[PDB]
């Protein structure tokens, strides 16, 4: 009824969109990983009379669900897609959006990765990102680099008409004391790489991190904070 939508009010399968500005949404759904269930945030776009959608929602049920939920919310089509990084949170779901007529798309980076480990594969690679403080544009966002932080590979998405940061796994919510999943994290560089979003982005009004709550700016120190925490 109007807050941000939490894990325990999402059933695994089921997918809610938050209007977070003017033709700009977040996804959020659930899903099980080792024997305990997770939200996750995705993006949404309105890139004229289409959409670009920002990462996958973690699965193929889940991503045909969201398919579902935008046709009955927005009712525009999605043409584009971007993963932020390789996880299964982020390009699983991508054979879902294939299938269904939507352009997959990311950095050669996370292409290798996906392949390498076994997850979805985007069809097309992103060039012009592989040095972090890289900027593209692709639609109605920039796509930038920070350098090495969740994973090697993670991208942040900046909305410039709204001012709006989508920070993905590289960015944990307020409430987060610890550091998510850092398997494939690279600790001693994440505070750095937080910093070039920081600088780079000094405007952002709302700050979405890859699961969790939205804020405003803090999420970016409260990011370094929990990683410099965590690895003392
Ligand atoms: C309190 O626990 C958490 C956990 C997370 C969280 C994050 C995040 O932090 O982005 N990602 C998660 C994943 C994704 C799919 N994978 C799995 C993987 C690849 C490695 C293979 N060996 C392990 O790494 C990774 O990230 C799964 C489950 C939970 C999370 C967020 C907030 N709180
Ligand atoms: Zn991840
Ligand atoms: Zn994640």
């Amino acid at each position: 009824s109007g807050e941000y939508p939490t894990v325990n009010e999402i059933p695994v399968g089921e997918v809610r969109l938050y209007q977070i500005a003017d033709g700009v949404w977040s996804h959020i759904a659930t899903q099980s990983f080792d024997g305990a269930v997770y939200p996750s945030n995705g993006l949404i776009v309105r890139d004229g009379d289409e959409l670009l959608l920002i990462d996958t929602a973690w699965g193929a049920k889940n991503t045909a669900a969201l398919l579902a939920e935008i046709e009955k919310q927005i009712g525009l089509p999605v043409t584009r897609a971007v993963s932020t990084h390789f996880h299964d949170d982020r390009v699983g779901g991508v054979d879902v959006l294939r299938a269904a007529g939507v352009a997959t798309y990311a950095s050669p980076s996370t292409r290798r990765l996906a392949e390498a480990e076994g997850n979805e594969i985007p069809t097309h690679s992103l060039e012009g990102l592989s040095s972090s403080g890289d900027a593209v544009r692709f639609g109605p966002v920039e796509l930038f680099y920070p350098g090495a932080a969740h994973s090697t590979d993670n991208l942040v998405v900046y909305v410039p008409s709204a001012n709006v940061l989508y920070g993905g796994c590289a960015v944990h919510e307020l409430s987060s004391t610890s550091a998510g999943n850092v398997a494939d994290a690279d600790l001693a560089e994440w505070p750095t790489s937080v910093e070039r979003i920081q600088k780079h982005y000094p405007e952002a009004e709302v700050v979405i991190p890859g699961h969790g709550l939205p804020g405003g700016l803090d999420l970016l120190q409260h990011t370094a904070n929990v990683v410099k925490a965590h690895k003392n």
